[PDB]
């Protein structure tokens, strides 16, 4: 019931161009809130000024209870950050880059070597805790970036992209543990992708996202009731590669998922391998 | 038609685990060469080893006429390298950036000075010659990589995934790039890739690299030629026939929940060969 991410008219702008036109919208507690849209969307822009690590142009933005612009320290103490900037130290082994960020933020002795452990269980690196960060794969340094976020047990969690580059057995496994999250522990997770698999499974809400703007928000049902119950497209809405979404030269049908929701509204759809190129 | 790859039996292990099995191919001089496979198949990895930023567990690599293993700085002079960890400074402009990298190949004077400008005009960047890279997308600071890898005049560029994270127009403007590259300067080009697109595009030959393995290798005709000339996917007109594990059959014709029908990509290949997609978001998962 209680809101907590509140965004107003959030806008940034690098130079005169504009990556976000003035967003808004807001995430209750224990919600999976999702931002999908394809790549220069303004994802990552808005991800950071959320987390406090980028100055918006202007608007307003409200997280745990704190706001983002005036209070950014009491913000960072009550969130998580797993960005594809990784602040892991390949020299240290696992459990010793999470000792680093458990001492940083307070704590310390037999509890905090349990925690670790622990998280590191939750993300099944248990049997990696003594070995380098320099000899880990992308999918295991993720897994230990879920776990070090969680060692200061934050309110939200903010995941930018978190499956891309992975493979299918991780990516399944990266959405059980925010699963578990939400479920288990009420967390609420901000995560901005471009897949439309990882919206519809994972995200209570979904704000589509496009050249700066929001064009559409809401749960994933209610964002296909924007198109058909059953789709057509044959090479009534002409698209600008030549189909129509409704002897020939291609025929599909299906039933409706996010990226068709994305091609209804804007024409084209999420993946860089799709027809628009 | 002389090899300047030359890949036996190129095995890595990270620990027990098995990432790159022992692929061998080669690459010829002026070609687009392309690792086409899904995320986890052992492509970075590959192309790490290729570089000289990664030991290999066994094997022999030969790049540009030079060993890989014993002569690493003889190949890291003859090479370009394009990955994801960028080695750009974000306080430095796209030109000091440029600067910093060709004082450190040797180069210099007004000779180094216009082969910058040059280079940022062939990636469409010298109107933001002076702007902090800070202050960059990651499409213009992947163009800038690219400029910044061809300093030096290397005879091999390597690519790891080069527009992934990319909108359409610079995805397409990096193809033109990379084209450029091999038709007008005679580069070869070492890509690895997930997009069926890009691989069939661009490459010459394309090794389709599966858990570690490299599973087919050809030109992307030749793989097509695997599937047949028009394939259904549906969940006397029945040429073959294969069940996959999602539910769905392969079915190749000549002129329910969901029905498919195109013209074969390396995508069906790849499909055809290990029962599952490339991409992310197919039903596999
Ligand atoms: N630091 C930056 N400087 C200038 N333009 C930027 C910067 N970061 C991103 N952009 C631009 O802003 C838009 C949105 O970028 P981004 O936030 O990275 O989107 P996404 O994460 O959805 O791919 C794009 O059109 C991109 O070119
Ligand atoms: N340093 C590492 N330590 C452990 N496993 C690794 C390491 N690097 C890669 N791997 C594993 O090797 C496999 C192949 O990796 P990779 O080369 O990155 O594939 P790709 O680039 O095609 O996605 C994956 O299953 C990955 O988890
Ligand atoms: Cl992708
Ligand atoms: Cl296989």
């Amino acid at each position: 019931m209680e809101d907590i991410i509140v965004v107003e008219n959030l806008v940034k702008k690098f130079g005169d161009f504009e990556a976000v036109k003035g967003v808004s919208f807001s995430v209750k507690k224990g919600e999976i809130f999702a931002f999908l849209g394809p790549n220069g969307a303004g994802k990552t822009t808005t991800i950071h000024m959320l987390t406090t690590l980028l100055k918006p142009t202007s608007g307003k933005a409200w997280v745990a209870g704190h706001d983002v612009l005036k209070e950014p320290r009491e913000v960072r103490r009550k969130i998580g950050i797993v960005f594809q900037d990784q602040s892991l130290d390949r020299e240290l082994t696992a459990y010793e880059n999470m000792y680093i960020h458990g001492k940083i933020y307070g704590y310390g002795g037999e509890k905090l070597k349990k925690r670790i452990l622990e998280l590191l269980e939750f993300v099944e690196l248990l049997e990696f805790k003594d070995k380098p960060v320099k000899t880990f794969s992308g999918g295991m340094a993720r897994r230990l970036e879920i776990a070090r976020s969680l060692i200061h047990e934050p309110e939200v969690l903010f995941l930018d992209e978190p499956t891309i580059g992975l493979d299918p057995h991780t990516r399944a496994h990266m959405w059980e543990y925010i699963s578990k999250m939400k479920k288990e522990h009420n967390m609420t997770i901000f995560l901005t992708t471009h897949y439309m698999d990882e919206a519809e499974q994972l995200a209570d809400r979904v704000a589509i996202i496009d050249h700066g703007k929001i064009i559409a928000l809401g749960t994933p049902t209610e964002l296909k009731r924007m198109v058909g119950k059953e789709i057509i497209y044959v090479r009534c809405r002409k698209l600008p590669d030549g189909r129509l979404e409704l002897k020939i030269e291609e025929i599909t049908y299906h039933k409706p998922t996010l990226n068709d929701v994305f091609l209804h509204l804007t024409g084209r759809e999420l993946r860089e391998e799709g027809p628009e190129n």
